[PDB]
């Protein structure tokens, strides 16, 4: 199914296949590219869990050979393997032990969740929500030897849009 | 997998691909027929959640080209995308903003849940469950602009079987 | 599509029934790749382990080699755990004889299982719960029963897996 | 609060203080009568959970001095320590390591859940629920050293009402 | 034993029914202090907010002043949320007037609610869901109904609370 | 009920009233000893939740005026307000913004959970559990202005028992 979902349904939206639902315990899942199966990547050893629904845009390629990764801000978790129709609003800038690490910040389209309609940019998101996202990524690998993540900042909507465009065209 | 499952395993059962589990919060899921992926359709704005497991019968086309939809009465939710083996016992009749809408009422086979063995028709279901199904569909689109639902009535098992048969034939 | 083994020290296990997940028994259908509800269990019992099978395997029952993955947390149905076999559980039932592989996540998935090399490393009460589950879970199912006969060691598990892969 | 609740609100009702919710994992709770605190009794070692909401009737004393205990057949779990208004429909008769053991079977009053209104006797409950209640109690102490339970049979409504009345009179 | 107010800008709210917690309605019994099951609700609906009451208060119904606490998470029945009122929901039931205070946790419990000072600060879909719930949660209960007639401001709420304490 | 439960049932046992169940989301509860009610202390803003069942020994008085606090290592969460019968095996030593901060480390007695019979000292707990507990306390207040926690080390069973005895006798 992953090879036949489009990256974008229209000009304004992106399709994001969820791998890890918000607040759903210690399991990190990842889709295997060459089989389409959902693999357990890790039983996490902290008490932490994802601050948003996490997944990727199908039919995309980042610089690292992986699809473009997305954090979908939502009011509720969604099952792994399900697709949320979203719009990009910004990007989370990070660095891990192997270099640059960017995630798109997206919200569901208004036909899925009208309460996000007024959310157009990162500045419209709750400060504590953003602090919590930062805290999660800066700390979720603290007990994992060899691996770390540092947040460097945020990028705007235009940056999110160009990165997704670059991932579709690459 | 949707394009690989028969509508009926035998004369007396239907396969029902589940989209929305019973009593499982505000998420409304739907299979996209082109990709075969399960899409989030809506984060529902009411406090309501589905009174039965909800899905469709593969390899059927209803009147309007959509697969035949099913309410699987059960005691427990199942995973979205899992398939329940069922038998039809009736149909729920409604009207929505785009016209006539009908949903089959079904129960698992006795091989799956023996406790449903003696439920042969709608009248075998308790009154309050039927009332809750009606009240759900009448009200779950109350906060959704442009979209409404009104329940017309019920039809028996023979009406369900004819509806399923015409779905398989149309497919 | 998915290998039975990623390397010599590992098995891939597709989960059908998560540990401690209520009454639903699931089973993957080969031809469709769909997850079918097998039954709604009539007892108050749940699986004591994540339960599934090794892809690309075939045992004498005509089914793939099935596996009880000992774990600290449930995993969603249809997800794949990277594992290693440590033992086998031996059973008899109404259909003949039955064997389930006892596996644990690789140390890449869950470092806390690194010290678990054999069945003797599993805690006693876990093994008793496992035995108790299989001996009683079909109690309210007419015409079906299970009886646990014993355990098999690591090499026995590897042999059963090798044989499953060849067949 | 245990000390401030009547056994019976009216002639056809019992107040039931819940210790263990149905289907709520491996925790077995019990009210300490001296402190009024809810203690953890056991982290159960089987995979089993309670088939009904389980508790006792305040201001009753069974033949062995314990309060009269009750299985409350309901469609949903209730928080530990909460009180459900019920009517008795029967008794489950058992034998344990200490000796004779009896649990009243009750359902919520119609004011709390109208769907229980037509359940008057034990034969009105479905066969598989009764078999599951029996199966639970016969096996839940299987992994517990020195403790066992054996079901000896069921008693009707009149039997439950007598047992409750003797319970109040003994208190 | 619990005060109605910790200070001038705060009310203590004992929770009876947590938000999004299924069909059970609970009510505290004053004499025993026990949490009674009031109803197994027959709809698929659940409470849109944490629902409880201000201890040491008396309304016209003979009950304490009740309160819908806007929160991001459920809290256990019997626990106490430190709150502040921002408004009132005005309703009419089969027995007369039905008023309920709209409260938010204090900034010491949840800083994200600091900017919510009046009902206009609450998002409108939430307010629509609140109204929807109260207008339909008694639909399957014979002889009982509710009509929402409007909202009242913070001053209206503080007056209602002060009277409840005085009474 | 709080003022009716004993601190210790026998020589080998402590009674611990649970305020916060392990892995049970953002809600941080605390008993008000003046009223006996369970208050919400905080809606936590991180993705973290308690790694143990957390509560106190009733009828105890610490140096700081509060009951002796306990982290009960257990295999499952327990409802708030319920009492677990435990034995102390050690102490978590910490400092917060207002000074010394010790928590007892306990396990259920063998009559409640036999799988803890062999755990007699902190060395018997697995390393990752202890790393997770340390990590929780060092970070759970990161998003809370003016409050912090530093872990200084661990004390043995004797230190635990002395602290408990001091709390009962104070
Ligand atoms: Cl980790
Ligand atoms: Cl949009
Ligand atoms: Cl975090
Ligand atoms: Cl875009
Ligand atoms: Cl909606
Ligand atoms: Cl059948
Ligand atoms: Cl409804
Ligand atoms: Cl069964
Ligand atoms: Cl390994
Ligand atoms: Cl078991
Ligand atoms: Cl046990
Ligand atoms: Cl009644
Ligand atoms: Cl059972
Ligand atoms: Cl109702
Ligand atoms: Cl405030
Ligand atoms: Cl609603
Ligand atoms: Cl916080
Ligand atoms: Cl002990
Ligand atoms: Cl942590
Ligand atoms: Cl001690």
């Amino acid at each position: 199914f992953i090879k036949k979902i489009k990256a974008k349904a229209n000009n304004n939206e992106i399709n994001v296949i969820i791998e890890i639902p918000m607040n759903s315990g210690p399991i990190k899942y990842e889709f295997d590219k060459e089989s389409g199966a959902l693999f357990v990547d890790r039983f996490m050893q902290t008490t932490m869990s994802y601050p948003c629904n996490y997944g990727f845009i199908p039919d995309t390629l980042s610089n690292d050979g992986d699809p473009v990764d997305v954090l979908v801000v939502a009011h509720h978790p969604v099952v792994p393997g399900s697709v949320i129709k979203c719009r990009a609003i910004g990007v989370l800038m990070m660095e891990d032990e192997s270099g640059l690490d960017e995630k798109i910040i997206a919200v569901p389209t208004s036909k899925l969740d009208i309460t996000f309609d007024h959310i157009k940019e990162l500045d419209d998101l709750c400060e504590m929500l953003k602090k919590r996202i930062v805290h999660f990524f800066e700390h979720y690998k603290d007990l994992e030897k060899g691996k770390w993540v540092k947040v460097t900042g945020w990028g705007d909507k235009v940056k999110a849009e160009t990165l997704i465009k670059e991932g579709i065209d690459r």
